[PDB]
DNA sequence: GTTTTCGCATTTATCGTGAAACGCTTTCGCGTTTTTCGTGCGCCGCTTCATCTGATGTGTTGTTGACG
């Protein structure tokens, strides 16, 4: 089948090796979740935070659908294999 | 009078010189040649991501408690 841009997006996380002093003063290693268009490989959105949790995923998704919209056939992949 | 030597003349030979000629080797000059050197890109293979980061021992100082 033919894959359109925005038709299939993959979500992935990343743990940073950089020490950052956050807004609350604590020095932590940030974790960022990214949404990527599978066809073009363009990163469509991200959210960074102090730990891995659903909020960054949810909000980065919000950023993606607010900026580029929701396609009529929408596939989302998060590989938990 | 006949022959032989002696004095003078003309022609040819050659030198010493000076400027020039040729012929050999040496270079440089320029057009076309040959190698080396950089800059440049594309391909292939290896490796990590699909989840990744900090301590100990001894000395000195500060604070707090006890004692005078």
């Amino acid at each position: 089948e033919h894959l359109d841009a925005m038709q299939w997006i993959n979500g992935d996380g990343y743990l940073h090796n950089v020490f950052v002093r956050w807004f609350n003063g604590d020095v932590i290693r940030p974790k960022t979740w990214f949404w990527q268009d599978v066809k073009t490989r363009k990163i469509l959105g991200w959210r960074c935070d102090v730990s891995e949790n659903i909020d960054s995923i949810r909000l980065s998704f919000m950023d993606v659908v607010t900026r580029y919209g929701i396609p009529e056939d929408f596939h989302i992949t998060i590989d938990n294999t």
